[PDB]
């Protein structure tokens, strides 16, 4: 292989600790890695390998199932072909549980030595140090060995999703063209990328689903001998939060899908918004959408926040169902009439400890997991029963020929078809249209079947189809498509299909890697890449569809003229064309009708400190926070001084030989174990207050900054970006960066609670600690650098394994054409087993980190367990008991508080993105204080006084010095060349970018009033009408200032009423999303309707009626012409006559004002470009229009 993998020779003391592994961050701490780094897998994980294993047994099964006449199941032959190795995980899972509670058994034996603590009992401690010494050693079983094991239940995870993913794949080449009608290609790569996915997870914890239950078996038996009846009232506390850890886990579901249609609702609202920004610009309707959005908002928070609150019970549960545990138990304990003992206690403590987890976490999870994996496997066993090609088999022969595209009551697709072709002759073919024309070559392939008749072929087939077709790779290994690279046949096609010259001066030859999905060629030449590749085959047949040859070109000649007529006629083409006069060419003609065959003949029958500040602080006053770390420390002391307090009742009781007060020991027992459910309920939901409540601070911050932002901004960044950070970004700050980041506040307190009993016991242990703290955070930094990068490896080499399904799903016919499927079977594996580098690194890698992270916290049970033994002259029973009751859980959180870190961190580049947007360059104010007089504008006089323009600031000059008067009432019509001036005289006109110059309405400086003072009071007939997600009436007058009788007024203008009258709310009917239910032509209809309700002495019109249909277009110039003659109207339009009449023409070009006069006056003059214009009308229209022109201004 390429790139050796060090794990095929390291030595066993190498890959129990990852040590082979330390090469790749050697480099990657030197460089951000690249896919060439990566290592190879391993010979037993290669897709092509794995594939072929499960497919037999797959394949037995099914055969098995028809001998038994038992429906088949994948989940047996997921089974028969693990079950052999899966369960030698199973074993190495005993010792892994079987040291979780060995350490309790010894940790009593310990604590035994100080309860019977001599100081000249030299066997005593010698005694000691051997429970001491397999203490440690259960706990490096525990913390190294572990990561070994569970690196490799993992890869049983690895192993079976590719195996999956491969036979998917071998099938999705041989579905039937009936199950294709079935299926679709989002159906098929959700198998792919959404369920098979779930075979990396189900294998983790699936040994839970019996150690789990055994090991519970265990912990009850051992407390049964430690401290009798009251074990089976801890145990029961134990077990009875399994039904409430699911009713939350249902509850919560529930609002969270409640939560979904506000979400989805607000983004769809506000994709509308970011889409349509100009045209909401122009109207001032930005106030409506802010209201909104706004109330979706509010609608939102009051389900997220109930949720997160939620939430919050939940992980108060997590963190304080362990001191309840005890609680309950030791309390049973004495009051059964029994006395605590420093021992008995802190084994029965460190015992629920052990437990707990399996009980709440690993078996629920395993149950989870299992439970939808095995809905992904009926998936997939539904997938690969569908129906299957059936095997098909110089000379083509076709007799009686009918058959459907299914069985059905429509009539025969093919019907009565026969023919022949032999070497030397030629076919084409005339047939339907607007229709499956290629059902015959469809039927010559085999791609439709007989029903009736026959189809038999002998020659190696090619084919092309209407559809052009081009998979990952060069573009030259789509034209060898696995043949060599035999130059001059390869240079005699490219010449002969006209392609040399266009691959070398467009796609910079056959080099060029063809991009994903096919994005880069243009459409004329990926046409001609499957004649190109068709041609290459050398094959005998060549059923040629039509390569979009309808357009009359040299090439659409010369593939036919040269290649097809002179190189290709020897061979068994079949052809068709839109170019008919080609047939000429043919030995003879097919011509059929609606499928009948009806004709035969010859044609002679013719982020960092500043971001987190920035997030917290957005949160909540700064008092709020000094708070908060009062109720975290408070939760975190209530929860140690509860295990203190046991730990002291001890050494009361253990100095009497009198009793204790239990109406005192238990009193403030409860009260501590009260105080730290209380106080964990209460942190839980504050922090979810203060940082839900920041994510709503976040959003309307940021949300009104999108509104003020310039039309640049949404010209400068494109609206899937933009919407993106409302969706993803806006989401996770309060869908999950919350609940995430108090994960591990809560559990980095349990860290800090464990270090500081142990150093609070053992003074000295800080002074080894030291050293643990300087290596740990060296390290973080050292894998982080890297693992990053392996983060973003493996999900870089994800998209082309659906990129390459997909694309190999849209152009099956294709594929099994030449019968090819192996080559693009072995591409998928070139595609697969190139993941699979990138995802065993980052298995490995977080393995990793994980032995040397325990490597730190196994070391610090070996300080404690032997300090407290050096140490023993000074110790007693009960605070040792304390110290290793809270060391022994060390490194299960430890690990699970540094993993959370990487996902805040991680999670937080969300809060610099939307932060990036709440201070986003503002236009000028909505409103100024210089608000134009209540003499509003009135006259709609317009003065441009050396308006100069440019849409970004210093780019290219779009309009210059442009200077113009219109008077009031004027109607003017404005002319330009194609993209010159344009609409850019309308975006000054709105300061939709700032003016240089002076603009002038009556008078009243624009550049000084505000913008919806502006905006307001002229109106516009955008280019593209948009109808928004909503009411017709708010589609009108989403302020309501108008009745809805003058909207039925509005509306009977422009002859909507009485179909809008029709509809089921009449103007409150929700329209389609973007108004769908009505036409392009009805939607401009409303939008003279917002004009005519909004009654401006300004009307500009955007050519927007050039997209419409004469009539409506002829209403909207008639209607335009009778309602706003007062006013001063501006008119951009191409069609001449729409403006001939206009009191005065601007023509525009190269944004200067080549024209301005009356348009006859122009017209007057022969050397105007006016008249020019009006004389490259090329018609005598152009007399129509000088005369109509001439009658206008005469008169
Ligand atoms: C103490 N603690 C906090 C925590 C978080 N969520 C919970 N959720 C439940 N239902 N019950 C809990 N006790 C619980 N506890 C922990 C402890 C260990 C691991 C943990 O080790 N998780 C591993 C298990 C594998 C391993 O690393 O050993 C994983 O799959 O990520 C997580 C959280």
């Amino acid at each position: 292989e390429v790139k050796p993998n060090p794990l095929q020779d390291a030595n066993l003391c190498s890959r129990v600790f990852f040590w082979w592994l330390n090469p790749l961050f050697k480099i990657g701490h030197k460089r951000r890695l690249e896919e060439d780094d990566m290592y190879s897998v391993l010979p037993e994980d290669r897709s092509q390998h794995l594939g072929e294993e499960l497919q037999g047994f797959w394949d037995k099964e099914v055969l098995r199932a028809e001998n038994d006449a038992q429906k088949p199941s994948l989940t047996r032959a997921i089974i028969k072909c693990y079950w052999k190795s899966y369960l030698v995980l199973g074993i190495f899972t005993l010792i892994e549980e079987s040291a979780k509670v060995i350490q309790p058994i010894f940790l009593g034996k310990i604590i035994n030595y100080f309860e019977n603590y001599d100081p000249m009992d030299s066997v005593a401690l010698n005694t000691a140090y051997a429970y001491a010494t397999v203490l440690t050693f259960c706990t490096l079983i525990l913390a190294i060995l572990h990561h070994l094991y569970f690196y490799h239940v993992q890869c049983a995870g690895m192993r079976l999703r590719v195996a999956m993913c491969h036979m998917i794949y071998r099938k999705a080449l041989r579905l039937s063209n009936m199950a294709m009608g079935k299926t679709t290609t989002g159906q098929i790569v959700n198998l792919l990328s959404n369920d098979v996915n779930k075979f990396d997870q189900v294998t983790v914890f699936l040994h839970f689903l019996w150690a789990g239950p055994l090991q519970a078996i265990a912990v009850t038996a051992l407390l049964w001998m430690e401290i009798g009846i009251s074990c089976l009232a801890g145990m029961a506390v134990l077990i009875i939060l399994l039904p409430l850890q699911s009713c939350f886990g249902k509850l919560f579901s529930s609002l969270r899908s409640k939560t979904a249609t506000f979400t989805d609702a607000r983004i769809r609202t506000m994709n509308e918004v970011i889409t349509g920004i100009r045209i909401i610009k122009m109207y001032a309707w930005e106030k409506s959408f802010s209201n909104l959005i706004t109330n979706l908002r509010k609608k939102e928070i009051s389900k997220i926040l109930r949720s997160s609150c939620l939430r919050g019970m939940n992980l108060a549960s997590f963190f304080s169902a362990s001191k309840i545990i005890v609680f309950v138990t030791f309390t049973t304990y004495v009051l059964l009439g029994s006395v605590i003992t420093a021992s008995r206690v802190f084994v029965a403590v460190t015992l629920y400890g052990a437990v707990r987890l399996t009980v709440t976490l690993f078996f629920p999870s395993a149950i989870e997991r299992v439970s939808e994996a095995i809905v992904s496997i009926r998936r997939i066993q539904t997938f690969l029963l569908l129906d299957e090609i059936s095997q098909r088999n110089k000379m083509v022969h076709v007799q009686d020929f009918t058959a459907f595209w299914d069985k059905a009551s429509e009539t025969p697709t093919l019907q009565g078809l026969s023919f022949t072709v032999r070497p030397g002759e030629l076919l084409a073919v005339v047939g339907p249209v607007g229709a499956g024309k290629s059902s015959l070559l469809s039927a010559v392939l085999g791609e439709l079947a007989p029903s009736h008749g026959l189809v038999s072929v002998h020659g190696r087939i090619a084919y092309v189809s209407q559809q052009p077709w081009v998979f990952s790779g060069t573009l030259r290994s789509n034209i060898l498509f696995g043949k060599k690279y035999e130059k001059e046949r390869y240079e005699k096609v490219i010449k002969a299909c006209a392609l040399k010259k266009d691959l070398q001066l467009l796609e910079d030859g056959d080099l060029t890697v063809i991009g994903d999905r096919g994005t880069t060629l243009s459409g004329g030449q990926k046409a001609r890449v499957n004649l190109a590749r068709a041609v290459y085959q050398d094959a005998d047949i060549y059923l040629l569809d039509d390569p979009l040859s309808a357009v009359d070109a040299e090439v659409s000649r010369h593939l036919f003229e040269l290649c097809i007529c002179q190189i290709l006629h020897e061979k068994i083409t079949i052809l068709v064309t839109h170019q008919l006069q080609y047939l000429k060419a043919a030995s003879q003609i097919l011509i059929l009708k609606d499928g009948k065959m009806v004709q035969k003949g010859t044609y002679t029958e013719f982020v960092g400190f500043q971001a987190y500040k920035n997030y917290f602080r957005a949160g909540a006053h700064w008092i709020v926070f000094i708070f908060l770390i009062l109720l975290n420390t408070a939760a975190q002391v209530a929860y140690v001084l509860q295990d203190w307090w046991l730990s002291y009742w001890a050494n009361k009781q253990s100095m009497l030989n009198e009793k204790l007060d239990l109406n005192w020991y238990l009193g403030i027992y409860s009260g501590l174990t009260v105080a730290t459910v209380l106080f964990g309920i209460a942190r839980s939901l504050l922090v979810f207050y203060v940082l839900v409540n920041s994510s709503q601070t976040l959003h309307n911050k940021m949300f009104e900054s999108i509104l003020k932002a310039p039309v640049l901004f949404f010209d400068r960044n494109p609206i899937g970006r933009i919407l993106n950070r409302f969706s993803k970004d806006i989401g996770h700050l309060d869908d999950l960066l919350p609940l995430t980041f108090l994960d591990f506040i809560q559990t980095l307190l349990q860290v800090v609670g464990v270090v500081s009993v142990a150093v609070a016991v053992i003074p000295w242990i800080a002074i080894p600690l030291v050293p643990l703290g300087i290596i740990f955070i060296f390290l973080r930094r050292y894998f982080l650098e890297t693992s990053r990068d392996v983060k973003r490896l493996e999900s870089t080499t994800r998209s082309p394994v659906f990129s390459h399904l997909s694309s190999s799903l849209q152009g099956l016919w294709t594929i099994r054409a030449y019968k090819a499927e192996e080559r693009c079977q072995e591409l998928f594996d070139a595609h697969q087993d190139l993941h699979s580098e990138a995802w065993f690194l980052f298995l490995t890698t977080s393995r990793w980190f994980a032995v040397r992270l325990d490597a730190i916290c196994a070391m610090f049970v070996i300080i404690v367990a032997f300090g407290s033994l050096i140490l023993a002259k000074t110790l007693d029973a009960g605070q040792v008991g304390l110290a290793l009751s809270y060391a022994l859980t060390l490194m299960g959180m430890f690990q699970w508080c540094v993993r959370q870190s990487a996902e805040v961190e991680n999670m937080m580049i969300s809060v610099e993105r939307v932060i990036e947007y709440t201070d986003l360059e503002k236009e000028a104010p909505w409103e100024y204080q210089k608000r134009p007089p209540p003499a509003w504008p009135h006259e709609g006089v317009i003065i441009f006084d050396n308006v100069n323009f440019m849409y970004s600031p210093g780019g290219p000059l779009v309009l210059k010095h442009l200077t113009a008067l219109i008077k009031s009432q004027e109607k003017v019509g404005i002319v330009g060349r194609t993209g010159a001036g344009k609409s850019s005289l309308i975006s000054a006109l709105f300061r939709l970018s700032e003016p240089e110059g002076k603009i002038w309405i009556d008078k009243i400086l624009t550049t000084e009033i505000g913008l919806h003072d502006l905006r307001k009071k002229m109106s516009i007939i955008p280019q593209e009408p948009v109808l928004f997600t909503g009411t017709m009436r708010k589609n009108l007058d989403p302020f309501n200032e108008h009745t809805d009788e003058e909207l039925w007024n509005a509306l009977q203008e422009v002859q909507l009423k009485e179909t809008i009258e029709d509809l089921p709310g009449k103007m409150d009917t929700e329209l389609a999303e973007s108004g769908s239910n009505f036409s392009v032509g009805q939607r401009q209809l409303v939008c003279l309707a917002r004009a005519i309700l909004r009654k401006n002495q300004i009307l500009i019109i955007d050519e927007a009626t050039a997209n419409v249909d004469p009539r409506t277009d002829e209403l909207i110039q008639k209607k335009i012409r009778e309602k706003f003659a007062h006013c001063t109207v501006l008119t951009i339009a191409h069609r001449l006559n729409t403006i001939i009449d206009s009191d005065k023409i601007m023509v525009l070009d190269s944004g200067r004002l080549k024209e301005y006069d009356e348009p006859y006056v122009l017209l007057q003059n022969k050397e105007s470009l006016f008249y020019k214009m009006v004389q490259q009308l090329g018609k005598a229209e152009a007399a129509a229009l000088t005369e109509t022109a001439k009658q206008v201004y005469f008169k």
